[PDB]
């Protein structure tokens, strides 16, 4: 298992524009198009992203393409982030995936605010961090997914995904 599969599991795959759990126009594998309410804006964002007139519909290939860019962007965001970088560096490979998952889902920014959890994570206090991660909007809004991520951090394994 790896970050791609991991995220592919948490995000699913949709070839037509859709609304996410927050109600944002999204497409492919969790690729947010826009936070605005215009489907036109979403269609425009989409066309601009794909480089063609999509008509709100993309092929699996295109989707996977977006996905790759997004994963990559995320990694780089982490690596460029000063609060995140050293965090990431301290972790083992699985746990890194967990961090990436969080970043893909909620942005560097979002993630950077779990400062207390990060800190526990940094200290390798898994149970404690898990508990602390749970006290968040994130957990309350997308509990199942969050439990998966959180278990990953707690355990250092892919158990929640098998
Ligand atoms: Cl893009
Ligand atoms: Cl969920």
């Amino acid at each position: 298992m790896n970050i791609f599969e991991m995220l592919r599991i948490d995000e699913g795959l949709r070839l037509k524009i859709y609304k996410d759990t927050e109600g944002y126009y999204t497409i492919g594998i969790g690729h947010l198009l826009t936070k605005s309410p215009s489907l036109n804006a979403a269609k425009s964002e989409l066309d601009k992203a794909i480089g063609r007139n999509t008509n709100g519909v993309i092929t699996k290939d295109e989707a996977e393409k977006l996905f790759n860019q997004d994963v990559d962007a995320a990694v780089r965001g982490i690596l460029r982030n000063a609060k995140l970088k050293p965090m990431y560096d301290s972790l083992d490979a699985v746990r890194r995936a967990a961090l990436i998952n969080m970043v893909f889902q909620m942005g560097e920014t979002g993630v950077a605010g779990f400062t207390n959890s990060l800190r526990m994570l940094q200290q390798k206090r898994w149970d404690e961090a898990a508990v602390n991660l749970a006290k968040s909007r994130w957990y309350n809004q997308t509990p199942n997914r969050a439990k998966r991520v959180i278990t990953t951090f707690r355990t250092g394994t892919w158990d929640a995904y098998k």
